[PDB]
């Protein structure tokens, strides 16, 4: 089950956030981790296309090399708070799983600047919650969390010590497809 009391950034700048660029998940805190251990890689590209906010998502498992993509049309609930109805797609946009009613995620930009961000996500799949997930994002995949996003982690009453770094997971990203999926 997820918390809805996540606080959106005061004076959050949509323009720089939703610029069509890629954000890398450099650290994360899964509050409801799966039973089986999984090395994780994820990146996303939030922008706009044909009049809408769009977000394209990428997950990768270094170990199995399994990869999946999702692209969603975003609905602003409030500045900094968005609901996303996703569809799983091939890297060229061919739909593998259509948009469906109990399938969607919500996120709250808790902190953001030109280079970094702290988001909270709540994944809902099949009318069921997959639990809270907080992620530290960076425009550069090799950059360590700075003092500002860390103060933001503390400010949300979390411990950065409890966050898992993806820096050593031998991650690989497909930025080209991420960006082109933005219009699919
Ligand atoms: C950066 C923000 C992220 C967002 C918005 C996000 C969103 C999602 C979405 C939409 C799905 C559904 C895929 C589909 O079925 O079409 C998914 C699945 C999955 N994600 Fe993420 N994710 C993020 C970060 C990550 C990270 C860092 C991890 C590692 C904890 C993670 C692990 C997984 C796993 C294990 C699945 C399969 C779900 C299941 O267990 O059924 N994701 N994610
Ligand atoms: N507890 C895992 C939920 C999740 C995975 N990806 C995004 N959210």
């Amino acid at each position: 089950k997820c918390t809805k009391n996540a606080l959106a950034q005061t004076g959050f700048n949509k323009d720089k956030y939703f610029n069509g660029d890629v954000w890398y998940v450099t650290d994360y805190l899964d509050l409801e981790p799966d039973d089986v251990p999984k090395r994780y890689c994820a990146a996303l590209a939030a922008g706009t296309a044909s009049g809408k906010l769009k977000e394209a998502l990428y997950h990768y498992d270094p170990k199995t090399q399994d990869t999946f993509y999702d692209v969603s049309e975003l609905q602003e609930e409030s500045p900094g708070k968005y609901t996303a109805n996703f569809k799983k797609v091939e890297k060229n946009g061919n739909v593998k799983v259509d948009v469906t009613s109990g399938n969607y995620y919500t996120f709250t930009v808790m902190y953001a600047d030109d280079s970094s961000a702290l988001i909270h996500t709540c994944l809902h799949k099949g009318n069921k919650d997959l639990g809270d997930l907080y992620a530290v994002l960076n425009r550069n995949k090799d950059t360590n969390a700075g003092d500002k996003v860390k103060g933001a982690v503390t400010a949300a009453s979390l411990k950065f010590s409890d966050f898992i770094s993806t820096k050593d997971n031998k991650c690989e990203y497909d930025n080209v497809s991420l960006k082109s999926l933005l219009t699919k």
